[PDB]
Order: structure tokens, then sequence, then C-alpha cells
């Protein structure tokens, strides 16, 4: 398996020291071997790091953050600029990487670090924004002001499916405003940790500043849980399961810390008899079939109005039998494997107690013949009744139901505990009020004649409910990377009266 | 113990029914005594909320949000509008009732009610600024908006110190927000609970709007937890112990809801050796003796400069003797009762605990012989390592303790788990900017030549650390009581790539 | 005439001083009369305001400033909370005298009343607003921040239509922004003027600051020309014709001096074929009727759709038909009186100048024999290409243009030099994305299914092209009314480089 | 002269035509000559543009504002992001040729330019936050909206000093919010404004993009009247004398058109008696001696404390002597010629006026006897009565005058019809809080222990009074390049009363 060339590009060897701290490589903990999901041959192997290298680390990066407190946010937001040329330089490669690694189709991929690019480009502009208010106060000669002020260090953990995209989008916004990052990264995407901290590396020694500011980690749950025990992270931006995102948050909220949580998605897609068929079945196949269906904002319940009901699904078969299922890096792939060889087992049981739970599948539900994690692009018709529906199955399994009236579309669509995306594809106005108004959908991301996928920079992307309540990326989210001070200067020589 | 015919005025009698819901009041719980901390004497009698009180209640008050989310924003503002007028009308009595009920000085109660009345004012002219964003999409023939909508209902549990004060800084932006309130007042202070109701249930009639709106109860803890863990209520604003605060987070994390967190307070006054003593003194001592030492924002910790240390001591003795213990109600009266016997009897446990830990009592330390619950305010010199310092006794116990540098006194200022409000008592420009820095203090209120507990409605009002992380009062806080979702309309017949 | 009576209820004589300089009333000025224009009859008589007056008055209003620029925003913003009770107590009578006075239906003027109280109740709230920001400086020791600060004295010229809605938009946010009011009324509704001066008065009387804070003068062009001239007046809000408008903005910009501008409006509807015909004729019947057409946002020009040409323009007379002409004071008057003789002799010559450029008089057109100024509604049936379309006719005329596609219709909209109002009917989604888009209307205001006259506080009223540029009463319209400062304080010890 | 070479780099010849219009260079107009001001010898020619161009190159500038409105915001953001980096590759060669063509020191024009690139980097971010609001309506299903759009084409008329930085910072805001760019460069800088227009139209070329989005124009006042007289160009951003700037101002607010102007300052340093005398005098000198006192920020007016005033100034005269005065692109220089034959005969001349008001020349006052426009930097002892000093003078003279009290520093400082930028040296609080209050500087720039010349990106850069009112850079200056629209969508059923 070479290359090889393409990993040394990249700052990768055959083996990878797997923690940088304290501005250098190190790593006492296992060798853990990286696979690709293509075939399941090694890429090559990490020295994870062990809490004796999170330790010394994090004294370095807790240290680094007075330093790194007083860069003045502008030249703090040109590091970031840097930072954003340094991925430019490296897009093609990184994009290969996260294929090569993770599994997901070399478009995909290559819009993942496109997305970090557009952040930093983002990030610059807001170093020059992190404003405070001058209040004006009730009594004379008083000065009341609302003051922002970094946190200090930033913890970052992240999930497989975006390797380097939610840690873009939480270290952009955290370094603009003054903190340091410990990251700790997916488990099975190792190389992509290491290949991202190395371009970060890079940008902060070529500016003379200490690389404890950007502090990473490969690792399994013990450095996780290590971070959020920490008493010198005051911010934990947790990214993963509902199960994980509740522990991390009891043990953060247990020591008076804050946790930025993005957490699971059962997102649904409602398809009224008057909307735009060809638009609602191409943007539904994108949606359930995009990133072999392992993406947070994945549609995952089609909630289909009976008179289009019939119509609608057989000509969303004849698009899914078009769906080409092959090598990510190959070009023409529309879906490539599962990440694990345990995902493609969980994927698989899934599919027998969907059955047991009443689901007829349409199309699919089987396994492909392969060295790799290959499975079937699946269609279920399903009861919204059955218990499968409420859960959160990361593969490429949609759930079909029918509806009558829109009040009951709501009904299903809100029913779920995750409330992160949703989507009606609808021509009438007045259902278009309905849907984005009080008693509409309860989720965090409302679309109108979009999937639930296509999120941008510009809002502030996050889930309500089960999805936790965080925030990322645009509008005023750096407010949750800094701690806010009321403040009142007395400048009158008035005393109170006696 | 007559009148009476001022209780009358205020819609109370000798027995009250202490719970309104669902537009009436009722109450199938205990009856409970209204004592008077002057006396502790009866004032009247409360028939408490019962949990089956509570789900009637709570059964209308879910259903009568439908309505209220309904109503335009602008017209919500306008029936907050006539409460704060409503408020003036029996602002004289209401101010009487929380002296006569709780125990803090006229003054303070009639401002108290001002606060609310101040609030109200506020409140309609932000129901015309709850807006939303339109944000530029990176698509063509895209609308992206933010968008803002009620919660449904706000559960507020309240303290004893300020009976009304929270409530109205919650209710105001929670109604006016479109949501509907659930509050359970303190155990101690019901008369002050129903009084507050009828004033809110007098314009909610006036207007045809359901009573149910505006849902109130007394009880104890029962109640309490009932609201912590109905997934009813979204949004829960507690006022309270850390103890107790935790307990609630922890209730209403779990079911994937939110809580504003208003706790415990250990404020502390920094005095530098160029500081104006007159004003010091004078902000000390206000500071400190203001509500028995019973506020959120009361001065506990004197951090005193070396140079000044002993001068400023002897003359705030001078000026701690002529403070006037005696009837909140007569004219005069700086100091007045503790809220509760069982207060009484834990400031003088502790006094013996201060003693044991090295403290040195300068002056006071002693009870009152009287039939109230009178105590003597007290100044303590003690080392900022003794554990009491860290702790948070609810009556007027003043620690002292010395420094020589700046960096000394902001490590005693920080090293308290709670973090609400700071202040330093100087005229150097370079300690300002360092005390407002990253450097500086690590509290939610910091204060420059004014003492801890001046607050006003103009800026967010909360604490951090121990003191939750919650807002209230001004600036962006009505956010906290509304959901945001970022849409994306698309309005276009351009089709995704094939 | 008697009543009288009422006119003492609202501090009005058979003769009164006009004007309101150093906190007394005065006037040297020729004695004038003022006539309603139901009847043409003396209400009561006026002592004008001289340039002399004005210099005495002129000279303590400006000396007031120090005082009032000192007062907290939060202390000013009660004064103007203090003003809407002042006028609530008095809503009745005010009403009365608008009617009375300028001619308009009581309704209306009751209203107009209203509509001063609504933005005295928002002004409260906004002068918690009036916020700076404290910007992020690229240099170490360095405070940048954006500070407002009181312009000093704003001149306030209004127009007869609005004879203290257009005050009560400029004084509340003009005062709670620190800054004295210098206000000259219409000449021809000095009573009003009066009336409104005397409630303020009362308000600053009551709390013990200067009357030169609200300095007021009744006259003609005279005093309107020393204010657009007066150095010691930094911003002049106009109000009135774009010929006055061009005249005043161009003695103010000579002078460096800012000025507000709220001028001419030839406001169009576009009514689409598959609108809603009921809800688009009774709006464009009170869009149109409305004020006997003396309002600003009145609709003048129906571009019509040629599939719905006749069939609403039928339904259009036949309603026009049922139109009530009466006093304004009577029930059931939708029509009332223009406001003088006048304005009477300018409606009937310009019918004949419609006539000339072929305009074909479908209904009305003629005057109304009767002692007070009575004309009919006039619908017109004209080419858009003629000339005094372009114009201004303050009456009830209405052109009506027939169109084929949206492109023709927006053509029409956009033609005319007025900018300020605008409003299509249809269902259609398209239509409304392209009409608030980059190639739709150019106006201030763009409303869609509701007419041209429907304006609340919430949103910044004005226009745009021929209309100015000025914006009035919510939205971010306070800057207008101070002066911002790009600060930057270096507090640190570094020399720059020798 | 050759280099040349170093031209060709710029994309520059012997001979260039000097009008992009239509996305192809012409020019029909004059041949001028561009000279260096080091010795007033030939850099190369530029074939003038005429009227013909101009309105040949305006109709294709108002044809491709169609394509230009309709790319999405972030897209035109990716567009000022290219053309930073375009900027940034040629950094070096613009530096050189700004230094060369108009005569300022090598450190300043590198500077200038990357006060452009860090523009571009801010420009990107704020394509993102181009919002729109959602305002709460009053009435039942009303959606009230703040929509912002494009204008069409923005006129950027530039001076001198500042021939891209001016261009720079109107055309990233311009853009970026949709409008297409016509610019006119100074007559005396034609060679800056080809080689930027290169730069500009490589980035449009590269993106298949319509050059006109970009047209520019080389020529005199006659191109300039042209802009300010087209109806087509609905704001002009003018950049020059108070006199022009008027005349601008006059006939751009005769056709009803928005005019941004940034005017003359004759900016005052006042040095307080506690000021860092060392500090104050550095700050002094680089105020007024960078860039030949050739900057609209360059301190005109020292306004010194009498405890101070003779220490001061000979300690500043002692600098004085030490300025190196020679060849801007020769290291070490200080002081480099003023940019014209004609600036160093006004100079001169000023110099004699200057003499008859009574002002005694401390330092310099006479020309230096080389090939170039080389003047001595002048320092006159002078009376704040003379009508010299409320003049503006372009070249290095600085007028400095005793003071007392503050009240009589602020008087001085306040006294000149410019209001662009104001210094305070000064250590106490007090002065710098009434100094930034009410009855303080009334410019658009007050720093404290900061030149007059020290201004960034990151906040509003304007000047008050004679310097205009027009605001650049930062803040909220973007929606003076978009017109506000407040709309109004009625989506219910429900009729108005019959
Ligand atoms: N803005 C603020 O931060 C703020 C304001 C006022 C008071 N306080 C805090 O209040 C404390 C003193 O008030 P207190 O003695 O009334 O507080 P407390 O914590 O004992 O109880 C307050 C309220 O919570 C209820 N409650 C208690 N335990 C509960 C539980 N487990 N679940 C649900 N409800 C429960 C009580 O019935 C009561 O209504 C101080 O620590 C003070 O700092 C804070």
């Amino acid at each position: 398996k070479e290359e090889h060339q393409f990993l040394a590009e990249l700052g990768l060897a055959q083996r990878n020291p797997g923690a940088f701290a304290c501005g250098a490589w190190g790593g006492s903990g296992p060798t853990v071997t990286s696979t690709s999901p293509t075939n399941n041959q090694v890429i090559a192997e990490v020295v994870e790091a062990s809490v004796h290298d999170y330790e010394e680390g994090m004294r370095a990066c807790f240290d680094a953050a007075k330093t790194w407190m007083a860069i003045p946010a502008p030249k703090r937001g040109e590091i970031v600029r840097q930072i954003g040329d340094a991925l430019r330089a490296k897009l093609h490669h990184l994009g290969r990487l996260v294929s090569l690694e993770m599994g997901k189709i070399l478009p995909e991929g290559i819009g993942e670090v496109q997305e970090i690019i557009d952040m930093c480009d983002y990030a610059v502009g807001l170093s020059r924004q992190l404003n405070g208010s001058i209040i004006p106060s009730e009594r004379p000669n008083h000065m009341m002001m609302e003051v922002w002020n970094p946190l200090g260090v930033v913890g970052v953990i992240t999930a497989f499916n975006f390797p380097c995209a939610v840690l873009g989008w939480n270290a952009c916004i955290a370094l603009v405003c003054g903190n340091c990052v410990v990251w700790k990264g997916a488990p099975t995407t190792p190389l992509i940790t290491i290949a991202m901290t190395k371009i970060v590396a890079s940008v902060l020694e070529k500016n003379n500043l200490p690389g404890a500011i950007f502090t990473s980690f490969c690792g399994g749950t013990e450095i996780g849980q290590a971070i959020a025990l920490d008493i010198r992270i005051p911010l934990v931006s947790f990214t993963g399961s509902t199960r994980a995102g509740l522990m991390v948050q009891q043990q953060v909220s247990a020591r008076f810390g804050k946790c930025l949580l993005e957490l699971s998605g059962n997102n649904a897609i409602i398809v009224m008899d008057d909307a735009d068929i060809q638009l609602a079945v191409r943007s539904v196949l994108f949606a359930a079939v995009g990133t072999a269906g392992q993406r947070c904002t994945t549609c995952r319940r089609l909630i289909l109005h009976e008179n289009i009901y019939q119509t609608f699904l057989d000509q969303l078969v004849e698009v899914y039998k078009q769906v080409r299922i092959g090598d990510p890096l190959e070009k023409g792939t529309l879906l490539g494997p599962l990440h694990t060889p345990a995902s493609k087992e969980n994927f698989l049981k899934g599919i027998q107690t969907i059955k047991s739970q009443g689901g007829k599948i349409l199309f699919g539900g089987s396994a492909i013949e392969s060295e790799g994690n290959f499975v079937q692009p699946t269609i279920v018709e399903i009861t919204p009744s059955a218990p499968v529906v409420k859960e959160e199955l990361f593969g490429p399994v949609l759930y079909v139901m029918k509806f009558q009236t829109l009040k009951e579309a709501i009904e299903i669509n809100n029913s779920v505990p995750q409330g992160l995306s949703s989507s009606i594809f609808t021509k009438r106005p007045d259902i278009i009020f309905k849907w984005l108004g009080p008693h509409g959908s309860d989720c965090g991301i409302v679309n109108v004649n979009i999937p639930t996928n296509g999120a941008e920079i510009g809002g502030a992307f996050g889930g309500e409910k089960a999805t936790g309540g965080g925030r990322e990326a645009g509008s005023d989210s750096w407010k949750q990377y800094m701690r806010r001070a009321t403040c009142t200067i007395n400048y009158g020589s008035e005393l109170p009266l006696a």
C-alpha cells in the first residue's frame, strides 16, 4: 500500500507521534493502526497520547494563554488568515486524506477543507468586531460598559464524520477570541488530526508564537474524559452522540464549566402535494445518500403526502438504482463505504430490527461483497409509531411515512427527541409562514425547498432539544468563546447620601 | 396584630388561597403561617398549593400558550406596560408588604417594586425590537434568515430576598417574548407572591386574556421539583443557593431543557492606598449592611491595602457604631432583622466557626435581645486561607484581609468559587485597565469606585463560575427566553447538478 | 365660536400668545386667526412669534442645553414617559382640536395623538439603549471606542397634515438623545402647536427643568428661514413639500449643518390579476380617500392589470359613491374638508390641467357647495406619460393606468421623482421576491397586500429619491440626533521608534 | 526615465491609455505627463479620458450592474479577497510607484497599499454580514422587515495624497455591497490609477466578469463634474478640499443623489502640563512632518500648556533640526517633497501671509534649493485669533498657541470650521472624561495620548463640521453604499372594516 509520498507532503510517515504538546511531537500511549474504509488496509501507524502526555501539554497550553490573550484581536485574526492560506496550499492533499481515512467521496473532503478555508476568511473580519458596549448609566458621572474577555483554554472533542470542519469552525472562533485550543480528534481519524495540526503548527512557528496555543491529541475516551474533568478548561466543545454528549455535559456542569453541544440528528424532509417533484427527489437523494448517511444533517425521515406518495417513491427508487457505489477517490463515485466494519455490522443488525417493527424495505437493505465496508442505500416504508424511527442509525437508511394534513406532518417531525434540521418542499406561502412560525418546526435549522444538509458559514449552525443548544460558524456565536462582564466606573467626586 | 385594612387593599385576607391557576384562586395543600421578622407575629395565613393544584394549572398554562404566542409582540408589550401602571397605583402598599414580610427597610422594597416598574417601561420598547436577521446567502435565489420564536412556558423559582424583583425581570422579558409564566415564590414570602399575582391577574382579566398566562404557586421544594422535572417547561429560571441551583440544573439538563441560573455570591471590595477613603468607607457600609447582608450582591470580603488598613477599619467601625437597628417600617432604620429565626441561629453558629478558624471580631458578632430576628453588623479580621471565607453566610458578616500588591488582591478576589460582583476603589487608570482586562476580575459584575450592590436595568445582570452563567434585565438577555432558528428559503427554479 | 370651554381644558383662550420662549408665553409678532376647515369660522386668535422673540428664545434654548445634556439618558427617558401620560390625560381633547383645526376625521387625530403616545412608550426603552461600542484595537495597550453625544439643539419645522405626530417622532428621539427642541409648527395649525407645547411645558415645570428645553413658535416662513440659517442648530428636521425641502436643505448644507428631510410622496398601488379584489378595493379606497388625500403616504397612482382593469374600477367607483362627506367631528364621516380654501382652489385648477393632459375623470372632479373646503373624491383614467402624474396634488385625486407585465408596472412606480411608499396586491411568491429585490421598488416603504398609508413606530419611516433620505420612529434612527466620535486611548508606556 | 522595466512589471509603458471603459483601455482625451516630485522629471505619459470616453464607459458600467447585483454577496466578497491577494503580489512595486509619483517616503506607500490589503481581508467577512432585520409587527399575520439592496453605481473622486487607499476603502465596501465603481483619480497621480485598475481588471477577467464593474478614468475636473451631474450615479464619494467638496455636494443634492464627503482637516494636538513630554514631542513630530504635512489627518495646530510651553518647543525644534529631507525612495528619509511645484508656491506665499498676521517663525519657513519641490518643516508661534489658523495649508506648517485651562484649550480646538481629528496628551483621567464628553472635542476622531494621524480599518473613519459627515472603513459604514427598504407582508385573510 503506497504512496507514502502523498503522506510525506502532508508531513506523515509509516509511524507517527500522535501528541502535539508543548510545541513538539510526542506520544507515550499505545500504537494504533489507521485503516482505509475502502479496503480495510493500513495507511500508517499513530503512537497515541497518554494521560501523562495530556498533563504535560495542558500545563504549557494553560501557560501559553497569558501570551495569547495579550495579543490584539486583529493580530490574532492575522494568524488565522495565514492558517487559511496554509490550508489553501494543501487543499488537494487534505481532501484526499479525508477521503482515504474517513471514506467520504473526493468532492466532499475538498469541500470540507474549503469550509475551514472560508471560515478563516470570516474570522479575520470578525477579529475587528469582537465589540463591547458603552451603555448609558442612570447615575451622573458613571460609565457603564459590557466587556468581553478570553475564557483561556477551549477544549474541542470531535467526531469521525467531519474530522477537521468541526475543529475549523471552533478553532477559528476560539483563536480569534484569544483562547488556546486543546483538540482531541476521533480515534479512527488520527492522520487527519496530525496533518491538520502540522498546518496550524507551521503558522504558529513562522510567527514566533508558542506551539502550545494549538495543543492536539490522538486517543480514545481517556483523553476526552480528561478534558471534561479538567478545571483549567472553561469551555468544552463536544461533537458526537447524544449518549456521550450528556456524559461530557454532566462532568463539565459539575465543575461549573460551560460546554458547546453539537449532538445527534434524526432529520426529516416533508414533501407536500404541490411541491416541485424533480427538486424534491434530487434533494432527498443527496440528503439521504450523502456521506453514506453518516452526516449529522443526513435526512433519515421522509414525510410524504398521500397524493404524491407512490409517484414520489417509485421515481426515488428509479434514482436510487442509479447511485454509483465505489472508491471515494475514484471519479463518479456517489456513495462510498461506512467508516468502520463495526458501523457495517450495526447497519445490518438495524435492518433486522427494522423488519421486526414492521418496516418494509422498498430498496437496498443488503451488504455489498467487497474488502471495504460497503452497504446498499436503503428506503423503508414504516409507521411513525415504530421505535426505530425515534432512534439514530448512522448509515444510509431512509424511513418513509405517509401523511394527510400539514398538522400531522409537523406532529411527526417534532415527535423525535433530536431537533437539528428539517425541510418542507412546497410552493404555497401559507404553509411556509406556518412552518417558520411558533406552531411549526422545533429544529435549529428550518429549510424551505432546500435539503437538511445545505449549511453555510453565514448563519449560526446548531440544533435544539436532544442536539444540545450550542451554535457554530457565523452570527453572534463568538460570545460563547468569551466572558461577558458588566462594568461601571464612577468618575465623580459625588458621595452617597448620609 | 391589625391592620388588615392595608392587606385588604392589596387583596389579602386572614386566610388566603395560595394557588393562582387556571385564572382562579385555589389551594388543596397545607395551611402555612406568614410571620413578620420584626416581632415573629402572624400577618396572615396561606393555603399552599399541592402537586394536584400544580398539575391542574400546568395543563391550562400549557394550553393558554397557543393563544399568547399568537398575540403580536408590541401588543404583548402593551399588557406589560399596563402591569407597570398597576404596580404604580399600589407602589406604596407593596413596598410596605415587602418590608413587613421579608424584613428589608422601607426605602428598599419601594425601590424593589420601583425596579419592577422600570423593567415594565423597558419591556414595552423591547417588544418592538425582538428582531430576527436577513443573512446574505452564498447561493442565488436563496433567502437566509435568523428566526426567533417563544419557548412556550417559563418556570420561575424565586428566593426570599427579592420576592418580586427577580420575578419582575424574568416575567417582563418572558411575557413580552410570548411565553407563559409559572411562578413559585419563596415559602417564607407567600403574601408578596399573592399580591404580585393579583396585580398581574387584574391586567390579564381587564384585557380578556386567560389568567393561565401568569400561573403562580405558594409552597416548598415539592412544587419547585415539579417545575424542574416538567417536560412542558423548556426554560426554568432559578434564583437561590448554589446547593439547590446545581440540583435544579441537573434535573433540567437531564430532560434536555435549559435553565437560567442566578446563584450565590461571595462579593469582594478591594481598597487601594490611593482611593477616596470617604467614598470607600460609605460604599463598604451600605454594600455590607444593606438588607442585613441578605443580598446576592452583598460585600462579604474587604480586601484592604496595608498602607490604609488600620486608618480604614477604625473609621469603618466608627461608622458601624452609627448603624440604626430597628423596625424596617420605622423612619431612619438602616439595619432590620434577618428573614427567619433559623437564619439568626445560622449567623450565631457561624460566628463560633469564624472564631475557630482564627477570625478576630473587630465589631459586633452578638445577637440583639428582641422579639424579632435582630443581630449586630459584624467586621472580622481574618486570613484569606480560612475555609469560612470561601463559604457564604447570609447575614451581616464582613471579612477583612490585608494585601500588598494588586496581583495578590486579584488572587484573593478570584480565589472564591462564586463570581457575581467585585469592586476596586482607586484613582490610578493603570489599575482600572488591569482590573477590567483578561488578568483582572473573573466576575460577571466588575465595578470601579462603586460598591458591589449598585445594579440597574440597562446592563445584563448575572454572575460567572458558581453563580451560574444566566443573565437578567437589559442587553440581549431576551434571546434566552426564545428559540433561534436558522432558515433558508429556495425560491429559484434551479435544480442541483445531475 | 363657543365651545370655547373645550379650548380652556386644552389651555387655550380667545387670543393666545404664540411664542413659548424661555419657559414663558409671549409674542410680539402679528395676530393671526385660526379657522375651522368645516365652515371657515374663527376658533381663536394667535399672537405670532417675531424674529425678536425667536432670538430671545434661541439664546436661552442654547443655554439650557448645557443642563439637559448633563442629565442621564434613562432620566431623560422618564421625562418623555411623563409626556406620554400627560397626552393620555388629554387624548380625547387633542384629537378633537386636531379634527377641528386641521379637518381630518375624529378617528384620525385621536389616532394621531395615539401615534405620539406610542412613540413615548418606545423612547423610554430606547433611552437605556443609546449604546456606544468598544472596538478591538490592532495596537497593544490601546482602547478603541465609538462614542455618542448630543448635537445640542434640534430644529423641527412641521407641516399641517400631522400637526403633532411629526413633532412627536422627532421630539421623543431628540429629547431622549439629550437635545433641546426648537419647534416651528404650520402657520395654519397654531392652536395644536400651543396645546401640544402646554403639555410638554407642564412635565418640564413639574420636574424643575428649564422650559427652554422645549422652545416653540407660531409663524410663517420667517421663523422657518431663521432656523435654517441658525448656526446654533446642528440638525434641522424638515417636513413639507420638495420645493421648500430643497430650499431648507441648501441653507443648512451651506452652514455645514445636517438636516432630516421628510418630503413629498406620489405613492402608487399595483394591483396584479391574481390579487384579492375585495382586499385591494377596500385598501385603495382608504389609502386614496384617507385624510382627504392630504397624507404624505396617500395613494395617488393606481397601476392596474389589464385582466382586472375594468372589473376593478367599476367596483371602486361603486365604493367611491358610498363615501360619506361631512363634518370630521360627526360620526360616520369618511371624507372631511381640505385644510384651507387655497388648497381647494389648487385642487380645482389641477382638475383643469389633468383634463388638458388627456385625463378622463371617471368619478368626482367637482367642488361641493358648502361653507367649508369640500371637494369630491376623484378617479382619473390617464397615460403614465402625462406630466401631472409625476407632480404631487395634495387632494383626493387618484390616477389610474393599465399595465401588462411586472417589468412595466415597476417601470411606472419608479418613474416618478418621489420614492416614499409603494404597494403590490398579489398572491404569487415570485412577484414578492422580485418587488423586494434589487430590480423591484425604489421606495423607502415597500408593502405587499397592505396599502401605502399603514406605517408603525417599530420600523424606520422615511423615503428615497425626492422624499429626501431621512428616517423617523424606530430602528437606528436615533443616531441622526447624536454625533459619532471614534476614540482611541493609549494606556501603554511604549514610545514610537526614533 | 529608465527604470522603465519596474513600470512594465506594473503594466505601464512610455505612453499609457488612461481610460478603462467597457473592460478595455482607451482614451481620446489630451496627453498628460506624469512627473516625479523629487526631480520634476517625466516618469511616463498618460492619454487622458474625454467626456466621450466617460459616456461610452458609463453606458456599459450601468449595464454591468444588472449582472453584479445578481451575484450573491459572499461570492462578491471572494472577488475582493482575490483583489487583496493580487495587491500582495505587487505590494513592493505599488509602494515604489506611489513614492515615485506622489512623493511620500517608501515606508508610507508600502504602508498605504497594506492599508488597502487589510481592507480587502475585512470586506470578505463583511460580505457575510450585510444583514437585514425581521421586525415584530403590531398587526397579526404581518411580516415586517428591513431590506438592504445595492445602489447601483458608486462614483469615487479621489485626491492626490492617498491615490489608492481612499479608493480601496470605498471600492471594497461598494463592490461587496453589489455596486459598480466609477473611479476618477487625481490628475497628478494617473500612473497609480492605471496600475491599481490593472490589478482589479486582472481579478475581474480571471472570474469571467465584465470589466465595466470597475470603470476608471484619468483626467481633470471635467470627468469629476460629469460624475457629480450624472443621474445614473446614486452615490458620489468625494475626497478633496472643502471648496470642491461643497461644489460636488451641491450638484449631487440638486439631482436628489447622495454623497459621501471626506473633506479638509485643520487637526490639533493639545499638550497638558502632566503629559509624557517624550511621547508628546515624538507624536507631534510624526503627526506634523509625516507626508510633508500633506495628510488630511496632519497636525496643523499645537495647543500648548503655559507650564510646559517653552521646554516643549525648544525640545521640538531640537528634533525638527534632525529631520532628514531627501529622496522618498532613499533609506532614512523622513521628509520628502510636496506633490507639485504649485503646492511649493502656495506654501511660500502662505508663509508671507502668516508673517502678516503676526506669526513668528520659530523654525524653517524657507524653500530648499533643488530640482524637486522641497520645503523646510515650519513651526509658527501665533495667536488663535489669526485668520490663517482657521484656514488649511497643505504643507509642513505647524501653528503653536499657549493656553491656561482645559476650557480655553477645547475652545481653540473647536473654533476652526474643520472637525476631522483631535488629540490630548495627559495622564489625568478627569480630562479624558471631559474630552470624550458632550463638552469636549467636536471632531469625528478624538484621541488620547496618540497623534491625529493614527487611524485603522476597525473603526469608522470620518469627520464632522466642514469635513462633511461621511464615514469609511469599519463599523456600519456599508449602509451608505446600499438602500434601506421597510417592508411589510400581509399574509392573513383579514379584511379592513367596511
Ligand atoms: N441574582 C442572583 O444571583 C440572586 C438573587 C437573589 C438571591 N440569590 C441567592 O439566593 C440565596 C438565598 O436565597 P434562599 O435561601 O431563598 O435560596 P434557596 O436556594 O434555599 O431556595 C430558593 C427557592 O428555591 C426553592 N427550592 C429549594 N430547593 C429546591 C430544589 N431542590 N428544587 C427546586 N426548588 C427548590 C425554594 O422553595 C425557594 O423558592 C443566596 O445564596 C443568594 O445569593 C441570588
